[PDB]
């Protein structure tokens, strides 16, 4: 049978899927790894024991426990995100969608879901796989990992909680593909991790942790790269954050067993209820439980790792969206709302500008403010709403992508990089957002050759050809069909816009805002 | 005899002038202070004892001892600026140009001479007061004032070399016309002090001493103020750079008295040799030896003063030219030249930028050289040659005024500001200076009416307006004939560029990098 797949670890029966008037398998809810419950909270995952018999694969997993976005009851825009299955700390599975007839030895995609760390789902009707390895021919993967505390709880120097666990979820994930795509017909030898924001600063982590890069081929990072100043924390931070995680709830601070043996007997809903209470600072685009720079995963600081070519060369396909920051001003900072234009006045900016660069003294506000602000036109409403959106997503997704594909390009073999400013004409959320967050992927996964979900022809069109890149650059290291993507190089830093109009290339991605933050800030932040 | 007056000082006989095929009368080399000569020199000017018989002013005075520029010899371009009359510590002057018939009672305008208060004189062509007296029957008189160390070395708390003498001699000369104009015709309560570059701070200086304030009912200032970075320095530094001079020049510098005594045995043409080696840095726009905050001529911080409404309050014009750094750079900086475009490599514009701002550090440099590289094309000759001309330009002269304009508009009693953007038709200098330090001045002196210069008949025109918005201004503290040129604000921040075009109005003259040379670098480099 089609839908019957012995593994090295079992034997798995898919389910048939209907896509776009055909079919495929899918192979939903394979476990990885074995249940991180009980005395195996916090710990970095085992593998799954073997298994006799057939494990039944037509149905989705359970979701990671996590934080759910209640801001807009019903609302599709944010719903979208949530999860959409029954959440369990026994949630280690991944997903295969694989091509009917099943392929002998075809490129692997595998997806790493984005959710700043703390949330995030495999199953996401988003993330519905059906659609690219179906027309793309492709095995396309989606692995899951744990989130928040869950995953990412670090107390350096214990192995109870040692931190990066949820990375070691995706490493895991990685490692049974290697093992085993083969049996699903995947090449294990081509296959590429892609993801968005988290996700993407994920894929760039085993981009750079030496016990991940022999375990992929190529990778694409979308809207997320691995220094993003949200992405990583230092292990006395991460400390810290446990031991306050600990306080909150009235834990035994004496040892770190103490501590640990404490956080393991609250619930899960316990720990979700006061994870967002240890941030340090009152922040926008901050995330408690993050990965750790510990010197295992990451043997030094990011940083120097970029400096000296520490890291896997090969192709890479990365990019940003024209408005990356719009959504957490909706969510976290005052003026902002999701039913008005949100005009921003003069001190609605400021505030916002403060919870911005929360890290930041006077001075560095002041530099942040006299750079996004029109002095001959400073009470205008739209321009100090577009500023604040543009310092958002320039601080925390465009110039730290910038500065990692510039740093990559010298020691890399290919790199590709897109803008991607295409406002989707059904799209649910205001005007005012522009081109959101996450909105590039409903066309990377293909949603707008599904009729019923309204998108226009010329969306259709667009979804195939970046369905085409993706899928391309997988198989051969060029998104490009042998008019053209150029490469990204250090002397031309050329890109690409990627949206319904003919195909413009541009050069040097938002140099002049990135130089701002990527030299002349930390300079200044590290002398005042 | 119209050529004859009769003052509290003794009678003094004028010369007929011709002017436009008519004739004025002219009183040069009025002496209104006695040579500051031999052990008066560096001491506080003392008036002119009054003479017997007449004294002939038939002829120009002599410029005081200054350095002599020898760059392009015979170039008009800069001879044009070199004393035109022999060099003598004896030369505290004055000119008169008066209307024929001799007015009753008119409008009189003082003009105050620049040169970076180590050069200037009274006598230029470009400053023959014969025409805007003539066209607009204005009495206009033309001080002098010792400058370099003649006029400015300052020992604190010495009587002998206190400092500000220069600024004396100006003041002396204001309080002659106060006591004697009337006799040339001119009314002493209807007095309007102007002048460019130091003329301009030295104006704006007289309205901050409560000394001088009396003295004038309304003033003008042209591409100067007394804030400049330039204009003034503390008495520590005036000390140290007096106490450097001596060293130059083997003096025994064990006191005061010694130095002093030293100093006034050497020869002018000594002072004037190594007058330059005193400067703190190596740098471009700053003079050895200026006004120094003493705490008598300024009773406080220029600044505090500023802030506090401590000057006089009574109706002030003022302006800019477009192109206020050009000439420095030329002079001072690896890369211009006269003969070429002088396109500017990125190594020298920044070579440029730590010239301009010789007081910063390196998070200071970066901060500048950030604000005006563009990023997207950094190698761009032009735009680099230009970005150093607005440099130099913002930061010596347009920003510091504007800095005024503001603090003097909260208190003042009406200002009236433009920007002089118009390029003479037969200007001698190379086009990438553009618009001039120093050009508005032939305008302001109407050297456009005369046909043998050369000047383009909308020249002629644009010459004569500004004569006319300045003599109305002089005479009723308005500008305007009852087109207009709007009253600035400090709501509206309105200006008129002044050029051969229609009129335009606009509003907050280069407000963006004034915010940057005004707040933002002076708070990071008091922080850093
Ligand atoms: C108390 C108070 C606040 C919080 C909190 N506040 C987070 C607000 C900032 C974050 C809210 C965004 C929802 C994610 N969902 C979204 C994601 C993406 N795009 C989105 C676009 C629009 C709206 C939601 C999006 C792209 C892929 C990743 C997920 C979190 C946890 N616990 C708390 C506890
Ligand atoms: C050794 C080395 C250098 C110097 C020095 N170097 C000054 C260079 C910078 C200054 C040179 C400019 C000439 C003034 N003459 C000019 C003035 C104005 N505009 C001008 C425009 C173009 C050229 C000259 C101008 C507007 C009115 C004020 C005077 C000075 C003294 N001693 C030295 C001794
Ligand atoms: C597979 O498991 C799901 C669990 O809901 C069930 O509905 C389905 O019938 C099962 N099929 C088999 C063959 O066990
Ligand atoms: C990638 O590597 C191959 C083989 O080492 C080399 O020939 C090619 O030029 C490289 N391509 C890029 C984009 O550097
Ligand atoms: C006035 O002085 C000048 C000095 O050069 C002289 O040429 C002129 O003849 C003098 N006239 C009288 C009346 O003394
Ligand atoms: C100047 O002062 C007069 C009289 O004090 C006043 O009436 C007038 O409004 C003032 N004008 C300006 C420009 O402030």
């Amino acid at each position: 049978s089609e839908l019957l797949v012995n593994t090295k670890s079992g034997k798995v029966m898919g389910t048939r899927v209907p896509v776009l008037s055909s079919h495929i398998s899918a192979f939903l809810g394979i476990p990885f790894a074995e249940p991180p419950v009980g005395n195996m909270r916090f710990r970095r995952p085992e593998p799954k024991k073997p298994w006799s018999g057939v494990w039944n694969a037509s149905t989705y997993p359970n979701n990671c426990q996590q934080y759910v976005d209640e801001q807009f009851p019903g609302f599709s825009g944010s719903e979208m995100w949530n999860p959409n299955r029954e959440m369990s700390e026994d949630c280690l599975y991944l997903n295969i969608w694989v091509p009917s007839p099943r392929p002998k030895s075809t490129t692997v995609m595998v997806w790493i879901y984005g959710g700043g760390f703390y949330s995030g789902s495999s199953t996401l009707d988003v993330y519905n796989g059906k659609y690219l390895a179906y027309t793309e021919e492709v095995v396309l993967v989606s692995l899951s990992y744990r989130v928040g505390a869950f995953g990412f709880l670090a107390l350096h120097g214990s192995q109870e909680a040692p931190g990066n666990v949820g990375l070691l979820d995706q490493r895991m994930a990685l490692q049974w593909v290697h093992d085993n795509i083969q049996f699903f017909g995947g090449d294990p030898k081509t296959v590429t991790i892609f993801g968005e924001s988290a996700g993407g600063a994920s894929v760039g982590m085993h981009i750079l942790s030496p016990g991940s890069r022999d375990l992929f081929r190529r990778a694409i990072l979308q809207s997320g790269s691995p220094n993003c100043p949200w992405a990583s924390v230092s292990v006395a931070e991460g400390r810290r954050r446990a031991v306050e995680l600990g306080r909150n709830l009235n834990c035994n601070l004496n040892s770190d067993e103490e501590l640990i043996h404490c956080l393991r007997e609250k619930k899960p809903q316990e720990l979700i209820d006061v994870e967002w209470n240890v941030l340090p600072f009152d922040s926008i685009f901050r995330f408690s439980f993050v990965p750790v720079i510990d010197g295992e995963f990451f043997p030094t600081s990011l940083e120097s790792m970029l400096n000296s070519g520490n890291f896997k060369k090969t192709q890479i396909l990365l990019g940003v969206n024209k408005d990356e920051g719009s959504f957490f001003l909706l969510y976290g900072a005052p003026g902002f709302s999701k039913d008005s234009e949100s005009k921003i006045s003069r001190e609605d900016f400021m505030s916002g500008v403060k919870l911005s660069v929360p890290h930041a003294n006077d001075l560095g506000l002041d530099a942040v403010t006299l750079q996004y602000t029109d002095w001959m036109d400073d009470n205008n409403g739209i321009k100090n709403r577009d500023g604040l959106d543009d310092i958002v997503g320039d601080h925390n997704v465009i110039c730290p992508l910038m500065h990692f594909v510039n740093k990559y390009t010298k020691f890399g073999n290919g790199t590709y990089l897109y803008f991607f400013n295409h406002r989707a004409s059904n799209l649910v959320w205001p005007e005012w957002m522009g081109v959101i967050h996450g909105y590039e992927i409903e066309f990377v996964f293909g949603l707008p050759l599904v009729k019923e979900l309204n998108y226009t022809a010329e969306e259709e069109a667009l979804s195939r050809r970046i369905m085409h890149y993706w899928a391309t650059f997988a198989k051969t290291g060029n998104p490009n069909e042998p008019s053209k993507w150029p490469l990204f190089t250090t002397k031309e830093q050329k890109f690409i816009d990627l949206n319904t109009e003919p195909m413009k290339v541009h050069q040097r991605l938002r140099v002049q805002m990135c130089v701002f933050w990527n030299q002349f800030l930390p300079k200044l932040l590290n002398a005042t």
